[PDB]
């Protein structure tokens, strides 16, 4: 099974929020030219997460689409408070492979059909925020403020039925963590659809994305981990091929 290695950047005002360690980088607070590095050193999809203020917010993460499709050559997804069909399309057409909802979603789940009947369900992918209440996965909304009440179990199979492409699983219960992906939550999840498994949340060593990937997931993102440089991503590349892991070099 080919898996794939993503990472995720989070902006605001067109800077990447707390930047990254890269001293090669003329600006390592660029979110273009990390990006771009990225893309060069063995990442294989990028996320860009906005977190801009309303006003300059729909202009920014234009700018921001246009700016990143010029520059690299592997696929993104953009995201952070896409609540319509207008602003996915105008994103998209602006230069994105993906859009990446959430709240949104579970708010309107015809939003997903919606993308999807127009780009494609591989333009759609739902990041699914869960956490263990009271013993069973739930699923969470606003940043992990709103306990839904929705079970993880039914979201994940409304979230296919409703046409996206892929699943992020995002484990609440290993935010700011190093201690690993949410492995038991990808293994829950891992028979209920037939879609990609991205795993996100805990990651703090190359042995954690080995065991995610042993969990079922089909990649892996991650963002602070590389940005600050606790983990190498060739150096990842590299140990997930020597353990059997059908992952891309050159």
């Amino acid at each position: 099974l080919a898996k794939r290695i993503d990472a995720a950047l989070i902006m605001k005002d067109g800077r990447v929020v707390k930047g990254s360690n890269f001293e090669n980088l003329r600006d390592s607070g660029d979110p273009v030219e990390l990006g771009k590095f990225y893309s060069e050193i063995g990442i294989d999809e990028l996320s860009f997460w906005d977190i801009t203020a309303s006003v300059e917010k729909r202009k920014t993460m234009l700018e921001l689409v246009e700016k990143v499709a010029e520059q690299i050559d592997i696929p993104f997804t953009v995201g952070g408070g896409i609540h319509d069909f207008e602003t996915a399309s105008e994103l998209i057409l602006r230069g994105a492979d993906k859009v990446e909802i959430n709240t949104a979603a579970v708010e309107n789940p015809s939003l997903i059909t919606q993308i999807a009947q127009t780009f494609g369900s591989q333009a759609v992918v739902v990041y699914i925020a869960a956490k263990r209440v009271d013993g069973e996965f739930m699923v969470f909304t606003y940043s992990g403020k709103k306990n839904t009440g929705i079970l993880l179990r039914d979201w994940v199979v409304e979230v296919e039925k409703r046409g996206a492409g892929e699943i992020v699983l995002g484990s609440i219960d290993r935010l700011g963590t190093k201690s690993g992906y949410d492995t038991e939550m990808i293994r829950f999840v891992r028979p209920l659809t037939t879609l990609p498994i991205i795993a996100h949340r805990g990651a703090g060593k190359m042995e954690h994305f080995l065991e995610a990937f042993l969990a079922g997931a089909d990649a892996a993102k991650a963002d602070s981990v590389f940005h600050f440089r606790e983990i190498d991503v060739r150096e990842l590349k590299e140990y997930l091929k020597k353990h059997g892991v059908n992952v891309r070099l050159e």
